[PDB]
């Protein structure tokens, strides 16, 4: 029961999130919720090399409400900074794993150390739903170093998978969930294949940061490229034509209503008119 290629992305235009992220936006909710949920929106930010400043680049504080923010760092360092009292940088290899729930105020930026000596930056930024029952939940944080993240060898030499979150092969990825899914890395050597099961029904989507990947033997993804695969299939290929970085995202689809706007993505648009309501007061 292989999970049928049902959509593939070229790369989007590079845009600038505040001063200090060059994203190139893979996804959005509002035409991919559906098809992608749990998963809500995934910003892949440069690679891009940055000189010495004495600038903090970054993004402003801003709320989040009722979903889950995951940064992703391959190169450079970000610090983080919320409002449920919490903070701390998160390098190479280290994740971040903020639950913002009931509502949270973070702003984000290149750490102090970065900005003395520069070099290259390169990180993903996923948004994660909340089931409804948790829409309203604490806000909480997870810094996971690299250390802590398993890093399994794929048979046959073909390369590496990082678990993040979810399971594969006996090893379980230290970030916590509400709701059952995967978020894979993947390394994977020119010439080698792998082929990978994953749950019936599951929303499943391979995100290609670089070389060049042959996907069910069918669709040839690249550099900023987004499979979108059939969800009700069981079972999956991957044969990289070079030496590939890629991005496994599947999970359990939340079969319940969207409606977000901007920062915040709740389950009724009385929901959104509140939270617009909550910030505008100070609440958060
Ligand atoms: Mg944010």
């Amino acid at each position: 029961a292989m999970k049928k290629v049902q959509g593939i992305y070229r790369a989007p235009r590079q845009h600038w999130v505040g001063d200090g992220f060059p994203v190139r936006s893979m996804f959005s909710y509002q035409s991919h919720g559906k098809q992608l949920s749990p998963f809500l929106l995934l910003d892949y930010a440069g690679p891009m090399d940055f000189t010495p400043t004495t600038q903090r680049r970054g993004v402003g504080q801003h709320p989040h409400r009722g979903f889950e923010t995951v940064t992703i760092v391959y190169h450079g360092e970000v610090e983080h900074r919320d409002s449920t009292g919490n903070g701390g940088i998160i390098g190479p290899g280290d994740v971040q794993w903020m639950t913002a729930g009931a509502g949270i105020l973070h702003e984000e930026f290149h750490s102090d150390a970065f900005a003395q000596k520069g070099g290259p930056f390169e990180m993903v930024q996923l948004w994660v739903n909340l089931p409804a029952k948790d829409k309203m939940t604490a806000p909480g944080y997870q810094a996971i170093r690299r250390e802590a993240i398993p890093q399994v060898n794929l048979p046959d030499d073909a390369g590496n998978l990082r678990v993040i979150a979810g399971e594969y092969a006996g090893n379980i990825g230290p970030a916590k969930t509400f709701s059952p899914l995967n978020v894979w890395d993947i390394r994977l050597t020119q010439g080698k294949s792998c082929e990978f099961s994953l749950p019936a029904g599951w929303n499943t989507a391979l995100i290609v940061l670089h070389g060049t990947l042959l996907v069910n033997g069918d669709a040839i993804a690249r550099e900023a490229e987004m499979v979108l695969l059939d969800p009700t299939g069981t079972h999956l290929s991957i044969e990289a034509n070079n030496d590939t970085v890629l991005l496994l995202l599947s999970g359990e689809p939340i079969d319940e209503p969207i409606v977000g706007y901007g920062p915040f993505v709740m389950n009724t648009q009385a929901q959104i008119a509140e939270a617009i309501a909550d910030f505008n007061g100070g609440r958060f």
